[PDB]
């Protein structure tokens, strides 16, 4: 009695296949894994950056972004790894526009099918230019139309408790970072990594666009991203501290998002999180082996009226823009060199 | 690289066909909804219910349970709607036995096929008795499966902020309770019950096992559970009047769960919160309009077996059911004359 009605969907193969990857955005995905895992593992000192918008809603604002993103990134490879946020998902506290998946006009008509062509051609374009990307895993089917182009997987604060997304990211072939919870501990985002490490057995949908029994592997390289909540910011030495006592053995580095509940409500916070993030790293807190950024083109944001928005600012959480972007990430690889030094 | 591999499944409509619901079932499925809709939307006076063991691990210790509980409903139906809790699908704050559907042996084989089997097969035998049966909507997958012959669903405490389960509770054909959050607050639930209010667009697997485009309509019976949590217990008067107060126009009643969070982990303190909710219904407390009990044959809990014990949360004992509820029956009399 609550169901309008299903429309046909394309199952992944269909649109892996009308949509094909190129060795360039294949090569670029691997790598992107291999030296995100390095750095959480704790093989390499350069610090893994997740940064970009807090949601993607226009294709080619995006490959601008990605760009200059990647420009500075060849720059500051010595020190940094850089994914570009590339989120199509997005949680919603009550309701709002859930993203470039489920409504890729951004007008209420919910065309998924367009939004899948449209998610699967915007990582394959950014791929393509030598730029790795990550995404929030909401859905927990629309990773397989899109995982073979992924470098790196979230789990948000909304969702790292739910046993549905701890299978989901046990079968992911890439590091996963589980955000704490809204109200502001981690004790749900380390038992979230605890669990993904296992093997676990559900149903879910394949390749085909068909149901099955899954059977996952279990994922090492699962780690906790710090992003505050309710019961105050969590970036400091102190918590990261505290969190570092609650990590069992074999836990990967932590991950500080610069944004969220980290920022308090505003964006212009989180160049001031970066500060006292890079004084721990710089001082030789080996234990923070990556960081998350929420930035655009251009600062803040706007709501939403497509053809009558402002082009390159957020349609969902206010960003720091591009040119404070860059600041921030050559303040953070300055911190990573003097790391090397305090380690020598 | 994280895959093992895919088993084949049997699909929604293939185990329906299988498996087939009596005309007792399907009349006790919708009774059930009936019941429950006129008593979270104040229509009626009575006291719903959601009572049964932690988790079913044994559909014959399940029956004999049903049986005992029927009864007892028949007695206090003037007083009490009550539906079973036949809970397929466990939570766990790591990992452990997630129910009867993951791994119905209890042996870490994973016969999901089997699983499914055997729920639909108990969800059949439960309500073909006259008895309307509750879940946790923990599986976003499973519901197609099932929910024919369910009455009554719950998002857990786990899940209540999860967006993939405001959008199953949108187009799920029953009442569902979102329990608050582990931390003990209820901001997150009267979100739920918005959001799951309105209509979503998801992609989702249909009765013929393959994923479409689901479109829903919202699901206005949606309601919030009160399971304590971090910040402490919820079931006083302080706790039902703060919880008022966040409630927006147009909100349904509030259910109290005597078990997890609001037992401070111990069943015997179910009792207890028993008596604390009678004493708000009894003087006159109308926006209580639900409790969910944690039942069982025997009382306690077991590792993993021991007849009609639970295998997961520690439950109350077949007797102090019966206590309780007709203590309960009571204080739904006493709100009467008070009203
Ligand atoms: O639904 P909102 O507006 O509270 O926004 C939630 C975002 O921060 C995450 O998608
Ligand atoms: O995983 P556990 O042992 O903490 O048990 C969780 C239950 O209370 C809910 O399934
Ligand atoms: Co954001
Ligand atoms: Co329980």
């Amino acid at each position: 009695v609550r169901i309008l009605g299903y429309d046909p969907l394309a199952s992944p193969a269909l649109l892996q296949v009308q949509i094909p990857a190129t060795p360039t955005s294949l090569e670029t995905a691997k790598r992107g894994r291999r030296e995100a895992i390095d750095i959480i593992t704790g093989k390499d000192d350069r610090v893994l950056v997740i940064v970009g918008p807090c949601s993607i809603h226009d294709l080619e604002a995006a490959q601008e972004y990605a760009l200059r993103l990647k420009k500075l990134s060849d720059e500051l490879k010595g020190d940094l790894s850089i994914i570009m946020r590339a989120y199509l998902e997005k949680p919603r506290t009550t309701v709002g526009w859930k993203g470039l998946i489920n409504d890729p006009d951004v007008n209420n008509t919910f065309n998924i099918n367009k939004g899948l062509q449209s998610a699967r051609q915007l990582f394959v374009n950014l791929t393509n230019i030598g730029l790795p990307i990550g995404s929030e895993m909401l859905d927990t089917i629309s990773p397989q139309y899109l995982a073979d182009l992924v470098s790196f997987g979230a789990i948000g604060a909304r969702t790292t408790e739910s046993q549905l997304h701890r299978e989901l990211a046990s079968g992911l072939s890439f590091p996963v970072g589980f955000k704490n919870g809204t109200d502001g501990t981690l004790n749900v985002a380390v038992d979230a990594c605890q669990a993904a490490a296992h093997s676990h057995h559900f149903m879910g949908v394949t390749k085909h666009g068909v149901a099955a029994i899954t059977t996952t592997k279990g994922n090492e390289h699962c780690f906790v991203i710090l992003r505050g909540g309710k019961k105050g910011t969590n970036y400091d030495a102190k918590s990261v501290a505290e969190a570092k006592a609650q990590l069992p053995a074999g836990s990967n580095g932590l991950m500080i998002d610069y944004s969220h509940g980290n920022s308090n409500k505003d964006f212009r916070n989180q160049p001031k999180v970066n500060d006292v993030v890079c004084e721990q790293i710089a001082n030789g807190e080996n234990a923070i082996t990556g960081v998350m950024i929420e930035s655009n083109i251009n600062e803040g944001n706007q709501g939403i009226p497509k053809a009558g928005l402002k082009y390159g600012v957020s349609i969902t959480d206010a960003c720091i823009g591009w040119e404070t972007t860059e600041d921030v990430l050559r303040k953070l690889a300055a911190a990573v060199r003097q790391r090397r030094e305090v380690n020598k």
